[PDB]
RNA sequence: ACGAGAACAUACGUUCUUUGAACCAAGCUUCA
């Protein structure tokens, strides 16, 4: 039986995405539309370092094979006997309110420009740093497929506990200095063939 | 007597199946997608496909797990994927074929090539450096034209095994198709799941041409 | 060799285990698609009454070879054909209906 | 867990930052300020507020001045707003963000605009005829609320932490905030220092809010 | 009236499992 997590992810400042035209810094995007996009490798890296962070005793330090059995059988192992499957199964999240941003009149991403004045020169050095706006919105869907009737309780308490960890930090780029901050909304699970039981409290413990 | 199920895999989010490092000097670039040798064209091969669908469909037939041999498979997936033992041995059903990508025009239309590059971290927590890693990937929007081979030998079978077949279809749109699918990449779904016969009609094609595009 | 190719290629397979999830690769060599291959198969003729039949039965083997594979790991995706120029031109003797069996075959 | 610093930052005199010399019309303003792009209000960047409270805390450390690049500044500083070394990076704790108005209303009831505009006169060489030239502030007296997230990554040092963080605002009040400040722009006031935590009331929050409270 | 007739080197097998394009960086310097 296979679940799937599905909620979006609203840019509450800026974002911005990858790295390597005649200006300096673009956003990793869609090859074919340009869309702005999220790669899922970057939301599933974020996540694992922030719930392996949180699920430990205060710092992570080690390998990602080296975590806890909650986090390894959430998010994959690789190992010579210890090799685990993973549940989570994420994917590139493209950028979904065009319609809204293009209500706006204003482009889906923008340049950003910002100094970095040497003490001793006291001059500008200026470079350009492509992001996209703030107020986007990208739905997402996380594919959970069931393995243990008596861990996805921990499973998707874990995944709530990924989702608003992820609400107080960053999402890539340069994040302290502005950038990144996301939020999570409108999160809810559905099953993919065949309804599980027990759904509605996994949709309580999910949409608090 | 033989049947035909042809579609299309397109590819939801980018797809990285397969790779051989070339001897030609391609400079700074690593990882490269399985390509068509002659036609320049990235290439899902029948292969991977076909044991994708293997392992969803004898996970799925499960209750319990799925820690077996593949021909200590359940006996649907070995009458559609076939068996070698030394006493029970099955002719499989199906014939897959490599898939090579369809609608280059149409990403040629939009201006953009048939296949990307990806760049691709992992900071070290001890010492939080970034490492570069350039996958390369093809497109999303991508379509692959497939046709797999159905020969039919028992008509009180065709039904179960179309059944499991549109599974095994539905298996893949909740999981993907080779490389860093769990990191971002290898969604796929199918579309126009449709059955047609090689030589001389089948009677009731009906009712798998409609349990297939459901 | 205008399109700088070699005339075979290789072909990587791994081999997920389901219970311990690792893979182990193997390699095959495949000649390339695009290939052709020129071949001449030779008919003798005992009867004229069975030629009709012989060759509505070579037509039948050469399109069931068509949905099917020619050799090797054909299930997982290899050995796919397809005939073309099929034409009969007779060697010795003079026929006198080769053009039905030139449309027989060359359907 | 982590706790953020919730507060107000105001404007006692016209504001200035920022600048773009952008292709679609310039219009009669010459440098104007940085603006939000979707919701079009004026921001304060988190790497401006960044960059002016580290050249602050640089002026206080090592006190006068520095003449010194900013990865090899204080390690107090090092350990709050982040370094890149060779190999062994040392990463930040101190996330800024985006600073947006907020107050539109109370500034719609004065029908007042949010940005101000100057003419800014200039005097030459004895010859003595005026060069006008416009400027893009924003009015003071304009609150700004700011979320600074923090991590708690070190219990016995998160005291030094946000005493420094008190010193450097404390530092703030008597500079401006970037853009043509030294003629008459850019000074700001802290208010409503609140501190609040995620989840919890651990790592004692009643310290904290009396030494940002101070 | 060919050391010859008959005979698919064929069957089962995911190039797959690990990983944030991060970190370092007032659009500022002289303008009645």
């Amino acid at each position: 039986m296979k679940l799937v997590i599905e909620g979006t992810i609203v840019l509450k400042t800026g974002m911005h995405i990858g790295g390597s035209g005649a200006v300096a810094s673009p956003v990793v995007r869609d090859t074919l539309t340009r869309l702005p996009l999220i790669p899922g490798s970057s939301l599933k890296g974020k996540m694992r370092y922030l719930l392996a962070k949180e699920l430990n005793n205060g710092i992570l330090l080690n390998e990602p094979n080296n975590d806890q059995d909650e986090i390894l059988r959430l998010f994959g192992s690789s190992e010579k006997d210890k090799i685990r499957r993973a549940r989570l199964k994420f994917n590139d999240i493209k950028l979904s309110n065009l319609a809204e941003l293009e209500t706006f009149n204003v482009s889906s991403t923008e340049v950003k420009f910002e100094n970095t004045i040497n003490r001793k020169t006291a001059v500008a050095n200026p470079r350009q740093i492509e992001r996209v706006i703030a107020g986007s919105k990208f739905d997402f869907e996380i594919f959970y497929n069931l393995d243990d009737i008596k861990e996805v309780e921990k499973d998707f308490e874990n995944i709530k506990q990924g989702f608003d960890l992820l609400e107080f930090d960053y999402l890539g780029g340069h994040g302290t200095r502005g950038s990144g901050r996301i939020a999570f909304e409108n999160l809810s699970v559905i099953t993919a063939v065949g309804n599980f039981e027990k759904i509605n409290t996994l949709n309580e413990i999910l949409g608090a």
